[PDB]
């Protein structure tokens, strides 16, 4: 419940977003969506399982209905998500062996599927989105050696098929689509959660800095990764000082930052309903005060 239209309050600071399903585009839900938000994210409709459920059967119909309705209603669209370990069909990066066990594909076949998916889906929606999450949730939680970002990457199905360079290869494939369609203004994001954990933030920073420093040196200073998304699945024991330290660390890469899936839930420990509501309201207030203070480098704040 918002007591003043949020997109109006924050119009000079950052886009205000919400994640939606098709139900949100009808009735009182659509009026609330429009009044408070400038930008939407599809909760599920643009994920790899929703867009390419089997090899070469691209299924864009429902996604196109959603994004055309969002634009007709005067809102923008953030694309979520080209490459993820969850909600991603097995055929992209595994096969069945002769005894019907699931095993990884080889690197070349898996790259080919990775590039084809990214490049087909990006070209289908074109500039109907303002941004894409190119890769989501690639980094382990609480990595013990964050100075070595490649050792800190989750051993997901893409990592097991392609190797530690697959995040870089995903962004190179998406950047080639934009190079070939120069009039599209679309920001390429890396998105992850638990970025208030300082080790995980250091690992993410080291990954983006390596990828972007090598790309910029070869491309007249142009960055590869334009944005870091902080998912913001926080709880009432999240320390807003740790959110500020990571926010500032990502700003120091020269990228924009967005908050992509913000929600505040109870902690580990048993809370009790009034104490829970006070904790949630106080964190939200502290986070928006921090975001306003850094608005020159925050493009969007989207709720879950
Ligand atoms: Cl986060
Ligand atoms: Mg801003
Ligand atoms: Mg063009």
């Amino acid at each position: 419940s918002h007591m003043a239209p949020l997109k109006d309050v924050y119009k000079n600071d950052f886009l205000i977003g919400n994640a939606i399903s098709a139900e949100d585009l009808e009735g009182t839900r659509l009026e609330l969506l429009k009044m408070h938000h400038d930008v939407v994210t599809a909760g599920n409709a643009m994920k790899p399982d929703a867009l390419q459920p089997t090899k070469g059967n691209f299924t864009f119909t429902a996604a196109d209905a959603m994004i055309d309705k969002v634009l007709a209603e005067g809102m923008k669209m953030h694309g979520h998500v080209l490459v993820w370990h969850q909600q991603s069909p097995a055929w992209l990066n595994t096969k069945k062996d002769d005894n019907n066990n699931t095993v990884p594909l080889g690197r070349d076949e898996a790259l080919d599927n990775l590039r084809t998916h990214i490049q087909t889906v990006m070209k289908h929606f074109g500039n109907k989105v303002i941004s894409w999450d190119v890769v989501n949730e690639a980094m382990n939680d609480n990595p013990s050696n964050p100075a070595d970002y490649k050792a800190s990457l989750r051993q997901t199905p893409w990592y097991q098929a392609i190797g530690s360079d697959y995040v870089e290869q995903a962004f190179l494939a998406a950047r080639e689509v934009l190079d070939e369609n120069p009039s599209w203004n679309i920001k390429l994001y890396y998105n992850d959660y638990n970025e208030d954990n300082q080790n995980k933030a250091t690992a993410i920073y080291n990954m983006v800095k390596d990828i972007n420093d090598r790309y910029a040196a070869a491309h007249n200073g142009k960055l590869l990764i334009d944005g870091v998304g902080m998912q913001g699945h926080y709880n009432i024991n999240t320390n807003p000082d740790n959110v500020k330290l990571s926010l500032e660390k990502f700003i120091s890469l020269g990228v924009e930052v967005s908050v992509s899936e913000l929600d505040v839930t109870a902690g580990n420990n048993y809370t009790l309903p009034e104490n829970l509501a006070v904790g949630q309201a106080y964190l939200y207030a502290q986070l928006f005060k921090l975001y306003k203070e850094h608005a020159d480098h925050i493009a969007r704040v989207t709720f879950w």
